């Protein structure tokens, strides 16, 4: 196993200069021709010529048209084509080859392969070798000429990056197209697409240079009438770049493809943009709200791409999070604005806290800038992007948005068309904070501990007030607790966004003020305090950290009901029901483990459900930032705070808390569910495709929220409302109505009725399979087994097997049972997955990621699953290594 250290990065003793490329389809077979003209490069000192090349047929290789000899001029392993360095030019030379490659069979969807009846590629990060001969790395930038060739009545439509320049008729029934990309790029952003594709289009013309762009998005012809909030958000993301950064595109046309079988969300080939089709299809009718978000941000981040990660590209993969990082922080930026709600960034904060949190206290812990690497696919991780958007993001909290534009300008103007490492950003930043500073000699050198410290930091506080002298002071401290990449943990350069709020007016008792601590501990005093305030800490979450407000419930009540900033309200009411389900799941562990035959239980704060009420009334309150009050928080943030999780105590933890606060708010979340029903399930737009309103959804979202709160709690005659819902014509309706159903007898009559509403879209579908999957059902096992048999059976589309297994693997009674059961069957189906397609069987892998974070007996029953899987004897470089790290072993 060939371990890759940053620190090692060095040029090539190559160059590559053009690419022309010769991709025939044909049955059985692809035939790709592909002349490479290279040079040697000044670091060359003699070397083999080696190229990367996966599972490919030679038929044949020459360097400048005479064919070379197998075993006395080069070797061919399956992975690396080393051409000996005496047959190797000294000057400009020109390398060609033919081989055979299969994309019918390729499942593992990385390289050429065929989705349904689209042949399509995916190249990042190491799949251009599985296509052709290449120096397959980031820094190896060339220029492409490209011919495809196919049937034509299979194959009408052919895309490829760069110009179409020729379209030609091929004898028996073949047609051929050649695309030219003159200007250079690395050959991960290489794609080609060929079948019977439908569209919608539409021109944009830039706001600066009024350039002319045509903008085309793809389906096969069964789907193309989704594909009309794809365009929609398609221009937006374009406005956006323009608006905010000043940034046009460049390109005659862009290109966005949907196909079925993807491995992630979409990709950002350059001028051809390809998706999971659930990432860019959606209808009223056959798509849950969550959909119109989901495309939104994946148009507008792979939109983004096209200046962060194409135009300015990475050196080497190490330095993947400076296009992620930046390109998901781009993209919160644009759906922040676009969705004008507080729900957008608190859900981001919410997977952070939940999801990234939990990887960075795991055994898989990296800084957004690795040091090492054996598997590319194994760094495209929750850290790298979204710790790494919060890294981005703390930039523009530090500058503000005039200096922070200033200095993102000055980054793209001096790094466009070339490659950049994440010093290029800092160094950027820097210039414009010396700029905001009056101040030659400011720096950000300490911010650079951001890429390569790993772990959460945790931020506490204490306070002091005079009232004589009306003085008072924050004081601060930051600890990174040690893990295995660094022995001792330094302070970083913690923005900490501030109010000072008056607990007897709720107003703000000072202007905007980010504290800037850059010390392990600091203190903060501030003149002319009237009265002792309140602190509305993070305001924004304005650091990636562990927040440890030291607040009393009272205190964090009254900025849950006044405070100006959505996130430390949110956060007021995460910490008081952290608290609770703190106490709580202690009294629960001791009454469990001193085996009592009675003991008590701290009851919810009365005066924090009486503020849950006054925010649930106010007509002026939003409906998403209700939906989050009433939730408690998520799981995977819970466990960081609980050492050996016992899940069940957990879980009864959880019913207990949310039947103390049913039991004094179902009244309340009735009427509101009933209320709400106008304006949350409004027609009026429905057939309108472009008319999306995020207020509505989240409306939805709440009445969604409070039918679920009524159906656990058995409310009187519920089941009423529950099959009324099921009639509603949106999906994200009449899918809740199958959830919450699970609590009543007519959980499969609505299955059924629901099976039939999905089964004729295959994205609804797999909707439908995740809602299943989630069902809080007694006998899920049985269940799981019943969509296996009658709808999954043996699909090799990820999106099939995600939906089926990952949503029952957050049912923490049953996921969890102590057989050992839930482990075993995961076990089994990320095995058989890594068979055909080893990225999806590491995705699979996410239960797995809390393992020693739980009570010792689930902890010793997830390592067994996990050895097990270990000792498979055909198990795939990526699953290997994933789980040797995360095993410790
Ligand atoms: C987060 C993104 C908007 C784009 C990213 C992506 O698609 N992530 C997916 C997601 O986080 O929703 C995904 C990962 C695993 C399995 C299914 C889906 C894509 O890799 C990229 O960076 N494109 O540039
Ligand atoms: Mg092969
Ligand atoms: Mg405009
Ligand atoms: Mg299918
Ligand atoms: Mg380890
Ligand atoms: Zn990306």
């Amino acid at each position: 196993p060939k371990i890759h250290y940053r620190k090692d990065y060095k040029p090539s003793g190559f160059i590559i200069n053009q690419v022309t490329l010769n991709i025939n389809i044909h049955d059985q077979e692809t035939i790709v021709r592909s002349v490479l003209d290279m040079d040697i490069s000044k670091h060359n000192v003699g070397e083999d010529l080696v190229f990367d090349g996966v599972g490919l047929k030679i038929n044949e290789i020459s360097i400048n048209n005479k064919k070379l000899v197998e075993g006395e001029e080069y070797t061919y392993d399956n992975e690396f084509l080393t051409i000996f360095s005496k047959f190797v030019p000294k000057s400009k030379f020109a390398f060609s080859s033919e081989v055979i490659i299969h994309p019918e069979t390729n499942y593992a969807l990385t390289g050429l392969y065929k989705s349904k009846n689209i042949i399509v590629s995916q190249c990042e990060a190491t799949g251009f070798r599985r296509i052709t001969f290449f120096i397959d790395r980031p820094d190896m930038m060339a220029k492409y000429d490209v011919t495809v060739t196919a049937d034509k009545e299979k194959y009408p439509v052919l895309l490829s990056n760069g110009d179409k320049v020729n379209e030609f008729e091929i004898p028996g029934g073949r047609h051929g197209a050649r695309f030219n990309d003159p200007p250079l790029k690395p050959c991960y952003l290489f794609a080609v697409v060929a079948g019977d594709l439908k569209h919608l289009s539409a021109t944009y013309i830039t706001k600066y240079t009024k350039k002319k762009v045509e903008l085309y998005v793809f389906s096969e012809e069964k789907y193309v009438s989704k594909l009309q909030w794809a365009l929609e958000c398609l221009k937006k993301s374009m406005a956006f770049d323009e608006d905010y950064f000043g940034l046009e595109y460049d390109l005659s046309r862009l290109n966005l493809v949907a196909v079925s079988d993807f491995n992630v969300g979409a990709m950002e080939n350059k001028g051809l943009n390809i998706f999971n089709a659930n990432s860019l299809l959606a209808s009223k009718k056959n798509s849950i709200d969550f959909s119109y978000a989901r495309i939104l941000t994946v148009v507008g981040h792979e939109y983004f791409h096209q200046y962060t990660g194409n135009r300015v590209t990475l050196r080497d993969w190490f330095q993947l999070t400076l296009k992620e990082g930046l390109t998901v922080h781009r993209e919160n930026l644009f759906s922040e604005e676009m969705t004008k709600t507080v729900t957008t960034r608190l859900s981001h904060v919410d997977l952070l806290r939940s999801v990234q949190f939990l990887e960075d206290s795991s055994p898989l812990s990296h800084p957004i800038r690795p040091e090492s690497y054996v598997s590319m696919e194994n760094f495209y991780t929750t850290t790298v992007y979204d710790k790494g958007s919060e890294v981005m993001r703390m930039y523009l909290t530090i500058l503000g948005e005039e200096y922070y534009k200033k200095g993102f300008d000055i980054y793209i103007k001096k790094n466009d068309g070339n490659t950049a490492t994440c010093e290029d950003f800092n160094y950027a930043m820097e210039q414009a904070y010396k700029m905001k500073k009056a101040d030659n000699s400011a720096n950000l050198n300490q911010y650079l501990l951001w890429f390569s410290q790993s772990g959460t930091p945790h931020v506490s506080f204490k306070y002091n007030y005079d009232a004589e002298k009306k003085q008072y002071s924050i004081h601060v401290n930051q600890y990174t607790k040690p893990d295995e990449n660094q022995k001792e943990k330094k302070p970083l350069f913690i923005p900490i966004s501030v109010g000072l709020i008056n607990p007897e007016n709720g107003k703000e008792m000072i202007s905007q003020t980010t504290l800037e601590l850059t010390k392990e501990s600091d203190t903060f005093v501030f003149n002319n305090i009237a009265v002792k305030p309140i602190p509305s800490l993070f305001r924004g979450f304005s650091a990636p950290v562990y927040i440890e407000d030291q607040l009393t419930d009272e205190e964090r009540i009254l900025l849950l009901k006044y405070d100006s900033d959505a996130f430390v309200r949110y956060n007021s009411c995460t910490n008081i029901y952290m608290k609770q389900i703190l106490m709580n799941y202690n009294e629960f562990l001791k009454a469990k483990n001193e085996k009592l035959e009675s003991f008590q239980l701290t009851p919810v704060n009365a005066q924090f459900i009486d503020a849950i009420k006054y925010l649930l009334e106010d007509p002026h309150a939003d409906a998403g930032f209700k939906s989050y009050i009433v939730s408690l928080p998520q799981d995977r943030y819970i466990i960081n705070f609980v050492s050996n999780l016992d899940t069940d105590v957990l879980a009864d933890t959880k019913e207990y808390i949310y039947k103390q606060i049913g039991d004094k708010l179902n009244d309340v979340y009735y009427k509101m569910f009933k209320s709400l029903e106008a304006k949350a399930d409004d027609l009026t737009y429905f057939n309108d495709e472009s008319h999306v309103d995020f207020d509505q959804m989240n409306m939805r979202t709440l009445r969604n929220t409070l039918l679920s709160l009524l159906s656990k709690a058995q409310y009187p005659n519920i089941l009423n409302e529950i099959i009324e819902h099921s009639k509603s014509p949106y999906p994200s309706n009449w899918l809740t109505s199958l959830s919450v159903s699970a609590y009543f007898d007519k959980y499969f009559e609505l299955y059924d009725k629901t099976y039939k509403l999905s089964k004729d879209d295959e994205l609804l579908l797999q909707e439908w399979l995740k809602t299943v999957s989630r069902s809080d059902r007694k006998d899920i096992y049985e269940i799981l087994k019943k969509l296996e048999n009658e709808v999954l059976k043996d699909s090799k589309n990820p999106n099939d097997i995600r939906a089926v297994y990952l949503p029952f693997t957050n049912n923490l009674r049953r996921f969890h049972d102590i057989s050992g059961k839930g482990y075993k069957l995961i076990a089994e189906v990320i095995t058989k997955t890594d068979k055909f397609n080893p990225m999806v069987a590491t995705q699979l892998c996410e239960p797995f990621k809390l393992w020693n974070k739980l009570d010792t007996k689930r902890q010793e029953l997830m390592l067994n699953e996990m050895n097990t899987m270990l000792q498979e004897p055909q198990i795939s470089n990526n699953l290997k290594e994933y789980l040797l790290r995360l095993t410790n072993k």
